[PDB]
């Protein structure tokens, strides 16, 4: 098996009920500054988006805004390939990165194994080189990438990065200033689909695999094939966001207006904040309350109580709800009452380890919702 690479890291995730507090304690590239409470040293808002300023009163410059002449993508068998997984590397990467007139960007997720979700990748192009950076192993030190990642004069291209935003501040304390996204550019000029694919096949007739997209990114090493698909979501991003800038160019008959409203639009995009994921056993009871709610008072119960446990325990232990224990046999369990703890594993096919490990935690919870009263309309109905 795969082992959880949340055991190695120096700072101990935390997914409680408390709102999110950004991770940034240095801000480069900066206008205002950032407020002492978030310095490294102490530990004027704080909960407020580190960009906040530079971003709205971000606009692209005019040398972006002029007739692109799209330079084309490299071979992908031309392309040196590096894998970064120290400071030492790290600190080189972002040395070049702040010669480019820009770059693309890409960061690989997981959330089957975790409960706010986790970048395991991030991957970046430049006009000549593509780098796979792991970010489970650089954890800590991602942070430095703001250096060019919150440079208004480099443009970040990326395909859709209203994920990354989020994970960029969530797992790194990272935030964007100057992004093109290529999706939003797509939308804007209302093609077929707006998916990479499309664009890939549309401009470089390229054939994208899919086998990877949900595949489990913590693994280590990562095989050849995976480290292909990787480079793949950027190693020709640039030349996509020449093409597209081209596109917008000679419909605008030679303004740069729909130019301007991507990178307004994307601006939008990076002044997204993450927060918290937060559930509420209100919710999943939408579909089910307004079909059939035969849910009684011993029933309900069961469910308050194993929504409950289920909540405490994904926190805890650090998973998604789905592996501790997923809806429909949540709602199962609560329907059936079974009364030996036997029972509520019957329900679970197959049975989620952590439903396994505290099969008589659970039994318990279900014992006191068997000794609910019933009301007299369900003694009876
Ligand atoms: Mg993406
Ligand atoms: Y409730």
């Amino acid at each position: 098996s795969i082992i959880r690479p949340q055991l190695k890291f120096r700072e101990k995730i935390d997914n409680s009920n408390t709102p999110f507090l950004p991770k940034i304690f240095i801000k480069p590239n900066a206008q205002k500054p950032l407020p002492q409470a978030l310095s490294k040293e102490r530990r004027q808002d704080m909960f407020a988006h580190p960009y906040q300023y530079e971003l709205n009163h971000f606009t692209p410059a005019d040398a972006v805004l002029q007739k692109p002449q799209p330079q084309l993508y490299r071979p992908i068998e031309e392309t040196p390939c590096h894998f970064i997984s120290s400071l030492d590397e790290l600190v080189e990467l972002n040395e070049k990165l702040l010669n480019c007139q820009e770059f693309a960007v890409n960061l690989e997720h997981h959330s089957y194994r975790s409960f706010l979700g986790l970048t395991c990748l991030m991957q970046i192009s430049t006009r000549t080189e593509d780098f796979i950076i792991d970010t489970l192993e650089l954890r800590s030190d991602m942070y430095i990438l703001n250096e060019s990642l919150t440079d208004p004069a480099i443009v970040k291209v990326f395909h859709g990065a209203d994920s990354d935003i989020e994970w960029l501040q969530k797992d790194f304390g990272l935030y964007v200033v100057n992004m093109f996204d290529t999706h939003q550019a797509a939308r804007l000029l209302n093609l077929g689909r707006h998916s990479l694919d499309h664009l890939l096949k549309l401009y470089c007739n390229v054939d994208s695999n899919k086998q990877y997209q949900l595949a489990d990114w913590r693994i280590r090493p990562l095989p050849e094939e995976m480290l292909s698909y990787a480079r793949d979501d950027t190693h020709y991003l640039l030349y996509i966001y020449d093409k597209m800038r081209l596109e917008m160019w000679e419909r605008g008959n030679g303004q740069p207006v729909q130019l301007q409203v991507v990178w307004q639009r994307s601006r939008d995009i990076c002044l997204k904040k993450f927060i918290k994921p937060i559930f509420t056993d209100e919710s999943y009871l939408e579909l089910y309350r307004k079909q059939k709610k035969h849910l009684n008072t011993q029933q309900l119960t069961a469910f308050q109580l194993l929504f409950a446990w289920r909540d405490k325990t994904a926190r805890r232990e650090d998973e998604s709800y789905g592996y501790v224990l997923p809806n429909h046999m949540m709602l199962k369990i609560a329907e059936e009452l079974p009364k030996e703890p036997q029972g509520i594993i019957a329900c679970c096919n197959p049975v989620p380890p952590l439903v396994r490990q505290q099969i008589n935690e659970m039994h318990l919870l279900i014992q006191q919702a068997r000794e609910m009263p019933l009301l007299k309309s369900e003694v009876a109905a």
